[PDB]
């Protein structure tokens, strides 16, 4: 029997697109899926395959003004990094979905919903309509063992105590010392969805854009490609440091870089950056085809931040990770990672709790460039990507997923 799944993903794009990844999934074994969030979000988001267009629906519930957040200010990814302020008005307009959200799913005949940690008032509605509720948590089972071991912390607790169920974005395959071990998280059942790798994009056509025209000119493993996403939570300082770290560790690199909201164009690199590495350095500020970057043999490594989804798009073709420390929540996936000897965690500075130029180039002295260390790093990454590739083994557990669900 095909149920009817609400999903309610976190208003940031690292959320969502992973969410309609894993919509189009549940779609794909002929569920009902309602994608819920707010209209700019929705119309940012990639067009969803045309076999899923009758299985999933939009639905746009119109975020609430909030003097002193932007009209059009709907993700994080559209609060500026200097703006502690703004980013608690967007919080204030996300918790003015919880009326819209409640009458949606008083008519929606929803099976489940499932929503992130900062979702309190939907899981409160799922509770009210009698809907069971699955928490998100697509993160390694060594971040939800950690995690066993308003404030966001108070949202999270009240999120989790209002859930029926938490999901997990791993296996026994990539983590068998962690899953068999886990069973709750603070008495609420945990399931694992596997890796839900990204289906592959790469198309023959990608072969005539210039950076892989560019790629095809470099000695293979030689390049570093470097991709922080559409987020990058980093004043114009660090995206510096970021830069002088790739100079001063002399590798060859390609960079698809996308600006901090707010940040000109004219501020974006140090002076000189560009002109000092001329050829052995590329920067694209325009889009690039990532999979046939990361399927290309020059490539040698991937510099990122430590989220969970860049980390499966990284290994899924065999690249170790340079992780830079971005994103407080995903310290246990790098230290996964780092467990592995499949990456490194740029230092984390006790001072701003951030990186500097210097931590940024001994990362990649470390995974690209001394020949000892580099060769444990690619042999470690490719040996993972044998689990994180298997296509068939992750769709086995979206299948057993949805097991999970019914027997729920």
């Amino acid at each position: 029997a095909g149920m009817h799944v609400v999903i309610c993903p976190w208003l940031a794009f690292g959320h969502l697109l992973p969410c309609l990844d894993l919509a189009q999934r549940l779609a794909s074994r002929g569920h009902r899926v309602s994608f819920v969030s707010t209209p700019r979000n929705i119309s940012r988001l990639p067009p969803v395959r045309p076999a899923l267009a009758p299985l999933v629906a939009f639905v746009a519930l119109p975020l609430p003004r909030v003097e002193g957040l932007p009209d059009g200010a709907e993700s994080t990814n559209d609060v500026p990094h200097d703006r502690p302020d703004m980013v608690e008005l967007h919080r204030r307009a996300f918790d003015g979905l919880a009326a819209p959200f409640s009458e949606f799913l008083g008519t929606a005949c929803a099976d489940w919903v499932i929503v992130d940690v900062f979702h309190h008032w939907a899981a409160a509605a799922a509770l009210e309509h009698k809907v069971p509720c699955a928490m998100m948590l697509l993160g390694s089972a060594h971040m939800i063992a950690s995690i066993a071991d308003m404030s966001l912390a108070e949202r999270f607790s009240l999120t989790l105590s209002r859930s029926s169920l938490v999901v997990g974005r791993s296996c026994v395959e990539f983590e068998p010392e962690t899953v068999p071990l886990l069973s709750t998280l603070r008495g609420k059942p945990i399931t694992f969805l596997g890796l839900m790798p990204p289906l592959h994009e790469g198309r023959r056509e990608d072969g005539e854009d210039a950076t892989v025209r560019w790629l095809d000119a470099q000695p293979a493993k030689s390049v570093v490609y470097v991709a922080l996403g559409s987020e990058v939570p980093l004043g114009v300082e660090k995206v510096h440091e970021l830069a002088l770290g790739l100079e001063l560790a002399g590798t060859r690199f390609l960079w698809a870089l996308r600006k901090p909201t707010g940040v000109s164009d004219a501020d974006l690199l140090p002076a000189g950056f560009e002109e000092r590495t001329r050829g052995r350095g590329v920067v694209a500020t325009r889009w690039v085809p990532q999979m046939s970057i990361l399927a290309h043999a020059a490539v040698g490594a991937f510099l990122t931040h430590c989220g969970w989804n860049s980390t499966i798009e990284g290994l899924m073709f065999g690249h170790p990770l340079i992780m830079l420390p971005i994103f407080g929540d995903q310290g246990p996936n790098a230290r996964l990672i780092e467990a592995k000897n499949a990456g490194l965690q740029v230092a984390r500075n006790d001072g701003d709790g951030s990186f500097d130029r210097e931590g940024v180039a001994a990362a990649i002295r470390a995974v690209a460039v001394e020949e000892e260390s580099s060769k444990v790093f690619q042999a470690k990454a490719k040996k993972l990507q044998e689990i994180v590739a298997d296509m068939a083994c992750h769709e086995r557990y979206i299948d057993g997923f949805i097991q999970q669900l019914r027997s729920y």
